[PDB]
């Protein structure tokens, strides 16, 4: 209580040609009691850092000159500062410096980062699976009291009609503009390019963000022979291809013994010179880290061979 101190949100957002109004409050000994309360903001890119605001002076630096102004009284203890026409270039720390006159000045420890985005945030659960219900949402900074964001789904016909929650708070008081997608994903949603848009109405500035859904889903042997009937002492090749994300470990079985063994998506069975004691059931196995399937085929040698004398 009564103390030399600030506060700020550590960190903060806005979307490049846009504006962020970084929310302060500062404090000092109410002892002092200053006739006029003056106060000098910092910028730091990555000694001598360039000039933000300064009431004593009025100097501003080239790169704050007119993108820059401070909101709400110093003498109300409010350091708020707002930076308009944010480019790339103003991304970095601020921090704000307390004068009130004589041998009172003091720059405030709590610093404030921002952070200049291009491009919307797309929040994708680390795995998702098909036959259970997934959310997925777009985040975007929402710290400009002049521009609102209009958020807007791209891509997104078979996921179902989006849910907005609108304004959220964050943490350190900030917020975001957020819109979600709750959906049941087959295997078919698999590399489903997903897409948002962030706009600004009475501006030129539009911003897309895009990524693709890796959905997993069990194997589903699609490849398989039917009942083979061979001929004696030819060549049997035997194809079981399987569709699964990841791709499925393929097993040819008979006799409860393991013929070959590999992970892709098709696998063959070679069986050469095929004879009587070839007659069997073969089984393929597919099998990854979300499911099983397999499938049978019985292989029938029942054409003689032609005796071949030339
Ligand atoms: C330190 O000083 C700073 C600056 O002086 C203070 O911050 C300001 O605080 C005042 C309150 O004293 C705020 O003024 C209020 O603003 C409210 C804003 O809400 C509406 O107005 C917006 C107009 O641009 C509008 O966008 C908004 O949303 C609408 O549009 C959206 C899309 O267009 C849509 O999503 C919404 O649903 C809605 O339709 C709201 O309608 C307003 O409601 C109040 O009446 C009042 O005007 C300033 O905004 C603050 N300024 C900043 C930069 O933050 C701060 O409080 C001081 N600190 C202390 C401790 O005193
Ligand atoms: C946006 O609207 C503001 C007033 O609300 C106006 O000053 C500005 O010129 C407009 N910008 C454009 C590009 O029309
Ligand atoms: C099984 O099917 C694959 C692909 O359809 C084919 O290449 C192979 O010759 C078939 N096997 C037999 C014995 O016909
Ligand atoms: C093959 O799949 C069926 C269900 O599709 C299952 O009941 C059976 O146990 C499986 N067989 C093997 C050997 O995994
Ligand atoms: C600011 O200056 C020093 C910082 O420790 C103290 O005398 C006191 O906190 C004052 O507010």
């Amino acid at each position: 209580s009564g103390h030399w101190g600030a506060w700020m949100p550590s960190t903060i957002s806005a979307f490049e040609g846009t504006c962020v109004s970084i929310p302060c409050r500062f404090d000092f000994p109410d002892e002092l009691r200053p006739a006029v309360v003056h106060g000098v903001w910092y910028f730091n890119s990555p000694n001598y850092p360039p000039v933000v605001f300064k009431s004593r002076t009025q100097v501003v630096h080239e790169s704050f000159q007119g993108r820059s102004r401070l909101l709400g009284d110093l003498g109300l203890r409010n350091c708020t500062l707002l930076l308009s026409t944010l480019s790339p270039e103003l991304g970095g720390k601020y921090y704000f410096r307390g004068d009130l006159g004589g041998y009172n000045q003091y720059t405030f420890s709590e610093h404030s980062v921002l952070d200049i985005v291009n491009t919307p945030n797309i929040v994708v659960p680390p795995e998702v699976v098909a036959g259970t219900e997934v959310e997925v949402s777009c985040m975007v900074p929402d710290n400009c009291p002049e521009l609102r964001p209009e958020l807007s789904w791209l891509g997104h016909e078979g996921l179902g009609e989006p849910t907005v929650l609108g304004r959220l708070r964050e943490d350190e008081g900030t917020w975001v503009q957020v819109s979600l997608l709750h959906f049941v994903p087959t295997r078919e949603a698999n590399g489903h390019r997903l897409g948002c848009q962030a706009a600004f109405p009475n501006t030129t500035l539009q911003f897309e963000g895009y990524a693709s859904l890796d959905v997993k889903y069990p194997p589903v042997i699609v490849e398989m022979n039917s009942s083979v009937e061979a001929i004696e002492g030819s060549h049997v090749s035997l194809l079981c291809g399987a569709d699964s994300n990841p791709p499925p470990l393929l097993t040819w079985m008979r006799d409860g013994m393991v013929l070959r063994e590999a992970v892709a998506k098709s696998l063959y069975l070679d069986l050469e010179e095929v004879t009587p004691g070839e007659d069997g059931v073969y089984a393929c196995l597919a099998e990854n880290a979300y499911g099983q399937d397999n499938r049978t085929v019985e292989l029938s040698v029942m054409y003689a061979a032609a005796a071949h004398h030339h």
